[PDB]
């Protein structure tokens, strides 16, 4: 019955129905001659009962699908289109997204694909209300109260395409026009001038390195490749010494307010990337931010804390990102490989802005509920959990595809979340590569998915993913099941999903932090 | 054209759409039988053109039409019903509610109401969509963000009715049930058990009536009629007395810290409570409501101040009221007339329970816009200003009715507002008595409206309202005009809107605290 899999108190007929659609650069135009099924790839969905042409009520979601593929953590942002059917369109919201069992309560053919269907004359007779087609509406994230929508390809050729926001046209730096449009969501809401605080960043630097003492101190440098410890306590000097600059006056105010601001972990912070920054990545603003968004520590120069974004204006951002990317300059002829020129102002400033931004958004946006719901495991700051015993449960005779969700949370600062291993039994269970993504306080991550040793795969979020007292994330694992064949307990490689946090050094090796949670394969 | 007065994004048509609406105490099981129109009354509204069964989406708010209208303020609450229309329906939200402007919009008859055109044939083929009949739909409130339906009274005879809650049922005390279902709205939530106040406030009258200190502070009253001051005076050292008690050492605790708590304010709330309080009055409880909701001083028993509830919790609060019955009880005598401590420990105890039990909902609710957007009036602690410049012109050929929005504040504790006295030009400018309203945190109050000398109709709200810090309100004006004949501006009686507030002693008469508002009668 369509009772079971259809929400009638969300679903309704509307004349002129409007959705926006987040779109990519070099796109952003031609979308608005039509929408039509691109001639390869995944066509909206990695299952073909799901491919179609996707839109969402709130134009700040789209946006999120608007960032250039290609180098999704510093790429360009596209922009948002506004598409509206004319005449009348019946919204069918669903209670369950298995497209499999969708199609035996509404009696459809299991031959045929979902989608495709829902864009028959006939599907449209019975579940249209008079409509002259149906576009099915799913919830659109955990944390999230917005909703998605999967239009039928064929039926989105009658939408009109009108232009929300073109980022690229602003002319701004990086992603400064995507996330000031995410910015205007709460009008909460820290909304820094990202252009302002460049230059204040760029004219304090060139200021510091003048500070007769701040030269002083940086001929006692070593010079050369010293020990981790070592190069840790001359920044920690370093530190100290630049903290007494008066271009820094208001920052070195706030150090002392809280322990995550210290010298020490200015030090630790500039070590590590030095660390990790080598000539190619250096040299490449998209590895950078690949490379500085895994590091723990970034609360100490973004001054995130206890659940608040305590640098909150232009000045001691500018501040702390000068005296840190100063640090940086220092510690790279110490550990790294390059030299304190270039990277250090440049790719470092650009590359950690885009991380403040995305820090920002997520204390902008309203917490994925902090409590963990089944005991969660804790391991070096962060907590996972089962959403619910019941999303611990692989059952062995799930049909279509099965659902997981995981709340991932961390203690305090700003902690990264590098990846997520997910078990699989090739050409049984397989991961669905467009349904799985994490939501960060319900903002909607994808994720880039490969296959590594052992049948589990790896996916990497597509734009940095970080928890910590106010950001809470939701991991959603969408299983696909390619094979009617029988799944035993005993059959999966692997029995865990694991969760890869921040990289730390082990063994004199980077590695990064690793939590698993355990599955039931059960009937 | 329909654009202009329908909001599409808010427009759909929708199978099995149900709403709530409240219901009185005699109505709650005879209503599930039916949805009839009353044979006589108002039948939905004053005005011809609104006349049709009304409902919301919300619940709690359905709650707030549930009060007995003989005894509003005390009465029992009924209940509330879910009404449910079978099929296929089409909410239309309008983005005026203007009748006049939506029949000339909609291109309807000018001669027929609105509503009961809204039930014809041919409206519903010509705006509904498919659906079988057509509910109009506009925003609840200001401070709110439910809606408000209207349905054609023959077209809603189809209406399936269910219940929702009876409150009588709960077999509960005074208006306690009605008041517990409002607090599940939010779970801010302050849900007092008033029936485990109940019990400990009679525990500790006992407890402190048979103190040592306490009875003998007693033996020193004058016992009989001596001044305010002296009144005041002896019921101060009463307090203090009395606030030594092992009983009321957490309201002790209490009263040193915030200035609103002291004695001095005990004891003046009670000289004022003992001195309105004649024999006729302490008899009726809901005459002893009326006379306490108009006094000023409240927010130093509920404990109230600086836009938090500290009284919180079961024993404070039934400390709090125990207190100050005694004192009331002490007072009597004193101030005013044979209705002794009789009437302190029990009608003044649940008159006064009933009046947490509202500014408790008020602060559980989520405070309307705090600013002033317009120069506010000040006044006696009141500051009140004009929604918008808008709101203070009468143009004077609007046609139909028009519509008024002035925002109401108090400083800081709980003041009341008593009512509003309107203008009119009795043949041509009318108060249309179902409309105007004053809306507090988004709840909505009725008026009970009654003409005065001057061409001056006075307006009292159905239930306590309260200003203060964090509770602030929308006094809704609606107009109808009953002639084509324009109006001259000399023509209106009173140009201003008066706001009264608490009653104090002018001239040792009880006079209300009044504060004005200027009208501009313009084209
Ligand atoms: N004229 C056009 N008509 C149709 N598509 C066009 C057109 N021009 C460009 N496209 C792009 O084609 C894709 C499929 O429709 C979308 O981007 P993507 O990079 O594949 O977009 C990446 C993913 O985001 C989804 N997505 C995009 C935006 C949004 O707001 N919501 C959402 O879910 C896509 O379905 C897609 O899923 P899959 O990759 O799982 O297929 C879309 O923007
Ligand atoms: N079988 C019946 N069929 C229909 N109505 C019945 C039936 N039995 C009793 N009633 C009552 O008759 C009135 C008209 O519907 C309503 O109460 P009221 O006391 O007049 O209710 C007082 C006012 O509250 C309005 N109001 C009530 C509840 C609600 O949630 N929303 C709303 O705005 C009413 O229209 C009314 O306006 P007017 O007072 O301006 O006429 C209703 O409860």
């Amino acid at each position: 019955g369509a009772d079971d899999v259809v929400d009638s108190s969300k679903s309704f007929v509307m004349e002129n129905f409007s959705s926006y659609h987040g779109t990519k650069p070099g796109y952003v135009d031609s979308i608005q001659k039509g929408i039509q099924k691109p001639k390869s790839g995944t066509q909206g969905n990695y299952d073909d009962d799901w491919k179609g042409f996707y839109s969402t009520d709130n134009k700040y979601d789209a946006a999120g699908y608007s960032v250039d593929n290609e180098n999704p953590l510093s790429g360009k942002a596209g922009g948002v289109v506004k598409v509206t059917y004319p005449g009348l369109t019946k919204v069918l919201a669903l209670k369950v997204d298995n497209a499999e069992t969708i199609k035996k309560e509404l009696g459809l053919s299991l031959t045929e694909p979902l989608m495709e269907q829902v864009g028959t004359e006939e599907f449209i007779k019975r579940f249209g209300d008079g409509a002259s087609r149906v576009v099915l509406s799913l919830p659109f994230a955990e944390g999230s109260s917005s909703v998605e929508y999967i239009n039928n390809w064929e039926q989105a050729k009658a939408l009109s395409v009108e232009l929300e926001i073109n980022f690229e046209t602003r002319g701004k730096r990086g992603q400064d026009a995507m996330y000031e449009y995410m910015a205007q969501a709460c009008a909460s809401c820290i909304n820094l001038d990202w252009d302002v605080i460049r230059d204040k960043t760029k004219t304090k630097i060139e200021s510091l390195k003048e500070h007769g003492p701040i030269k002083n101190k940086m001929s006692e440098s070593p010079n050369k490749t010293v020990s981790e410890e070592k190069a840790k306590q001359y920044l920690e000097e370093f530190h100290q010494t630049a903290l007494e600059h008066p271009e820094l006056s208001e920052l070195k105010t706030v150090t002392g307010t809280n322990p995550v601001f210290a010298g020490a972990n200015y030090a630790a912070w500039a070590v590590n990337v030095a660390q990790v920054i080598d000539s190619e990545t250096a040299d490449n603003l998209e590895k950078t931010t690949a490379a500085l968004s895994i590091l723990p520590g970034i609360g100490s120069v973004m001054g995130i804390a206890d659940g608040a974004v305590h640098h909150n204006t232009e000045e001691i951002v500018a501040q702390s990102i000068a005296l840190s990317s100063l640090m940086v300059a220092q510690a790279i002829p110490l550990v790294g490989e390059l030299v304190d020129i270039g990277f250090a102002a440049y790719n470092f400033v650009e590359s950690i802005i885009n991380l403040f931004q995305v820090v920002h958004n997520s204390y902008n946006r309203p917490a994925y509920s902090p409590g963990h719901k089944t005991q969660p495991f804790l391991h070096d700051g962060y907590a996972v959990s089962w959403n619910t015993v019941e999303d611990s449960i692989i059952r062995t005779g799930f049909q279509g595809e099965s659902g997981h969700d995981i709340k991932i949370t961390a203690e305090n600062t700003p902690l990264p979340i590098a990846g997520v291993l997910l078990p699989t039994i090739p050409g049984k269970l397989d991961v669905n590569k467009s349904k799985t993504h994490i939501s960060v306080n319900g903002r909607k991550i994808r994720m880039r998915c490969r296959a590594i040793d052992g049948d589990v795969t790896f996916c990497r979020p597509k734009s940095p993913v970080y928890v910590g007292n106010g950001v809470h994330a939701n991991l959603h694992v969408a299983f696909h099941r390619s094979s009617s064949e029988k799944i035993h307990s005993n059959e999966i490689s692997s029995d865990s999903i694991g969760v890869l946090g921040y990289q730390k050094t082990v063994d004199h090796t980077k590695v990064n932090s690793k939590l698993s949670l355990f599955f039931e394969i059960k009937s």
